[PDB]
């Protein structure tokens, strides 16, 4: 009836590990007991309200949540009791709009998210909507398919809206979280990968990862130096914290290139609409993924094409993590272990 | 061997009309007798050499330049004399390049431009490559279908990568020289046209063209009032890219719709991030076309389907011509009269 | 505090999965909890006491056993709680006597054997010696990396020992368990490989895995084929789990070949040693690995040069497991789930 | 132009001696006179015919001839008129392929046999290879010398593969004609000598050669004598191929140790698969040797570390020889005498 919980209460304030209720699944809804829960850089965006829309408080965050099916609501037909499941940020959809009826429910105006207009997977329980949940694979642990449900779905989904193809250069800029597995993914999909970010540290894990190239672009300048290297990429993957290289991003890409964006900095960023017109450029946001995309992503994780790397943490170590987050300290993703 | 021709000497200066040697073709070259030649602002930006990348002087502009072939050079086989054709700002390209084999010639490094890297239309003669002559239809008068090479083309070109679909909402931003070319290709797409713009003049010619709809941001914001009468369009087309209008246009565009740019203005326009992701929107800048483009953009108008607002002016009045440009004076077209 | 395991209590007895004491921790000593477990041959060997050296009843079986170290004893230096290892066959050796201080501990006579002589990995803990245990990479899961605890130290030492050089020509007999890591093993270290078996699945494994030839056994004599195809071969390592698989492998090498002996079928096979003198052949008998070849064989897949065939099952089924091995139907591993 | 030799004119038919002609030597050929002709139980094969391949008739055996070059071909460089040289069991081998690149010459598939594919030195005079004879020490007599030809290289080379170093234990089995001049190499080469037989005169002979221990199998079990005495012996030269032998050799070895087969017996021998691999036991098997075998067998017989047992017979008392032999009624070796 009670259950442990990490609760945002003030944008900017430490959360605060309590004890509440334990959610109930009605008509149509499931229960998810908790075994393992990915923290996303998003999760600090809505602690701290970098966001025009902000969560409604209090709430539990947390949408790279995973675990066991606990209990299921009335008439629930697509799960059943154990089975293992995530509830990833896209909670729940209308299914008839126009943006759903044609597999984009990413778009959908009526859609709730994960840890944010909802409460999420930082709590021992999480009630979701069985319809839009992730199927997770179970030879993969719950600790390494965490991320995927966001970090893994996001990044191979941008990469799809790249618009490249097997043999094409793409360039992912930002080996963090979603970076680290955007490389394993772009591999994975025959791409030629090379990487970009502010540490050297960083772009030694998208080496090893498969990336044949990279740049710190704290150094010297990461677009011309890539014109020089590889002539300019065929597509761009921005999964980058900072506005500015939102903007070197454009210049990376050779004529007729696309740049995807995943990264949610707040702000502008400076488009050189001239270039832009000139080099007839396509510049692409891209919002986490379908349910399709999400399978597909899980997919490739289930064959071994991708692994999170990933920090351990625990509940009660979430402030902590936080920090270190926005330290930019964390290699790849910090996983929440809920294992008792 | 003698002809006239308006002449750029020093950027800035008013053309000077200079009796010139007629220029001869030579294999794989071709000669045309121009019979009509465009006007646009691009000549402005020529002429002021205030582009990144200016013109070498001297030179004679004009890239609407439309008329006969007068003079075939060795191993032509795709026109002939008496053949009616128009030399556009694509004056050539590489044709082995990535882009060019591609069919992305417009994006071909080694390209050159009619009236600009070489000498264009303002001339009662010019030589031309017959591997990238616009193929005239004998339907339309060489004044109507000169600006069809230049605003015909990109307005067309503009509204295909906006990858809509007939019955789809597009917005036509900017009912000027190119916008009201815009609405009657998109109506000729089977589109269903929102008309913005803060001219009431060119909304309401935008009326008279077939646009459903029509706003004017002076009194309504566009973005607010499109999302809740439609939500959104699929596609919007900017032809006057200005940075309120850019902001407008996402405002204004879908969720998961495209932005066509159709304009080439100095400066970085801010480009906020949330929103570009959030709602899934793709940017893509676009002017004139390929060979193919430009044919398909030729057959609107030989349909009956496209009719540009044309003016006429003398070889010896283009200066007066530049000057109501600049002051914007200009409703619709301007396009210089060679006819006896 | 007790655990589920899976027990032998009766020679060709159905194993019965009981409920029984957690094993501690004792000084040097450490605790290891299962996530994986690998089902080996000796295995099904050892529940039938088909060797003349018993295992003492009752015992729990499992030598490919994977997890977390979950205690530690006193005075342990090795590894620390948290750390991923895998239980070997090779459970421990004296550490001081001749084959011990040459590296040989696997000729240990004071030897212990892990799900032998001292209970294995078929439960939820394993007591282990931590001077012995194999040092996981992080790299790979625990159901992949489970097969190398002995099937991939196994054939990588007995490759080792044929004497075979990068170019030259190995012959993997019995593509089970053991021969289907072999066989990338094998290219790994530069060989070419070619396969037998009587079961055509088996030879397509192998082919898939990288053996450039394959015949099988009961279609033709597999030695003629081998000596007509490829010239015999330099070396052959037997994995096979009938006698017959034995004789035939000594007719499979050039003059002066090596063939070695992993399988452990019970009896004899026949040595023809008039062949096998006046040709030098060398027999060569193969026993697991050291701890050096351990880590080694361990490196070889956390780098993706070898990847175990692996299908999951639960302890309940451990008895429908060892009878579809015994019946030859499984392609690969069959590796025990004992994770969340 | 004639020689006195005896011939093999029907296979099992006692042998002849007749008059034939004196063989000449052509270019890369040298002629020898033989001074003395060592005989075994290779030379009772051959004029049997009972192996798997058979000599051709009618043919002169003998590949234990020892005595002068008389006579040389043209463009012989490595030994000239007046040498000691013997004629050994490896008349010539094709020098080209994979086997003599390597130093491996006795495994050539288009080799010579001396006295079997081609005659040999049961006769006054025997044309040879020059790049394959024997070159004899000076200081010893050729009747002496004869049985390192086959009997010396044999055990000598024998002994090299067994991979023993010095001061480690080895066993020889058998103490007949190849054992009694194995226990002298193996001590020549530094190990400690263990004696194996069922006859205590022949294991009388081993202790007067050095043998360190003696065991007779018949009063006693060497395996386990040995394995609890000395621990088991790196490695066993088997002399005398039985199947008890054989099977008495897997036991008497130390575990990781090598036996080396010297015999030549017919059918396959009951190999026990489950010893042989879990003792990590090799078994090699090793006839005469290459052409610097030989002479680092023959420079141990000229250092005085070596000497056979010999009894002289005549040339015409073959066939009474062949009866000695048959009847196991010769010690040590018998050569031919063909001095004055
Ligand atoms: N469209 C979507 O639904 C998608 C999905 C979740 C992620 N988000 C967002 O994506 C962003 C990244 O996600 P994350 O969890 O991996 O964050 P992260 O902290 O794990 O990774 C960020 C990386 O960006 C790097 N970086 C910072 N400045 C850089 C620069 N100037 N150039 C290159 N790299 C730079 C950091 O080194 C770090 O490696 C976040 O803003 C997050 O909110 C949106
Ligand atoms: N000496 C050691 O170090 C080594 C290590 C452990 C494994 N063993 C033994 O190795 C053997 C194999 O192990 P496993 O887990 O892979 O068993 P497995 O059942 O997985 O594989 C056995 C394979 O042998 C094949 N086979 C059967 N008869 C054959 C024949 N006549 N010719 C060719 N192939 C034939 C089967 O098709 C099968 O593919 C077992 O006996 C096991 O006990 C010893
Ligand atoms: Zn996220
Ligand atoms: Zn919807
Ligand atoms: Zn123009
Ligand atoms: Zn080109
Ligand atoms: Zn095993
Ligand atoms: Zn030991
Ligand atoms: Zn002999
Ligand atoms: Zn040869």
């Amino acid at each position: 009836a009670m259950m442990k919980a990490a609760v945002v209460r003030a944008f900017g304030a430490p959360l605060t590990i309590d004890e509440v209720p334990v959610p109930q699944p009605g008509p149509g809804q499931v229960q998810v007991k908790i075994e393992a829960s990915g923290v996303c850089h998003t999760d600090l965006h809505a602690a701290d309200g970098d966001w025009p829309v902000k969560p409604t408080l209090p709430f539990i965050p947390g949408h790279e949540g995973v675990g066991y099916v606990s209990a299921v609501g009335s008439g629930v037909s697509r799960v059943k009791e154990g089975d293992r499941v995530g509830v990833p940020w896209l909670y729940s959809a209308c299914g008839y709009c126009e943006h759903c009826l044609q597999g984009w429910e990413t778009l959908c105006e009526k859609q709730q998210n994960t840890g944010y207009s909802v409460n999420g997977g930082y709590g021992e329980y999480v009630v979701a909507d069985p319809n839009y949940v992730g199927l997770l694979p179970d030879k993969v642990g719950f600790v390494e398919i965490a991320p995927i449900l966001c970090a893994g779905v996001t990044v191979y989904k941008g990469l799809k809206v790249t618009d490249t193809r097997p043999g094409q250069w793409v360039v992912i800029s930002g080996i963090g979280g979603l970076g680290h597995v955007a490389v394993q993914y772009a591999r994975a999909m025959g791409l030629r990968v090379a990487a970009v970010d502010i540490d050297d540290a960083k772009l030694n894990l998208a080496r090893r990862l498969g990336a044949e190239v990279a740049v710190n672009a704290r150094d010297t300048d990461p677009a011309a130096w890539l014109q020089k290297e590889i002539g300019g990429a065929h597509g761009v993957l921005v999964t980058a914290v900072s506005p500015k290289a939102f903007s070197q991003a454009i210049g990376m890409v050779r004529r007729g290139g696309t740049i995807a964006l995943n990264g949610l900095p707040p702000g502008d960023f400076g488009t050189p609409i001239f270039d832009v017109v000139l080099k007839g450029i396509t510049i692409r946001g891209s919002i986490v993924g379908t349910r399709s995309d999400l399978q597909e992503s899980l997919d490739f994780a289930a064959h071994g094409d991708v692994k999170a790397t990933v920090s351990t943490a625990k509940l009660d170590d979430v402030n902590d993590v936080f920090g270190r987050l926005r330290e930019g300290k964390v290699e790849g993703r910090v996983v929440l272990d809920f294992s008792r």
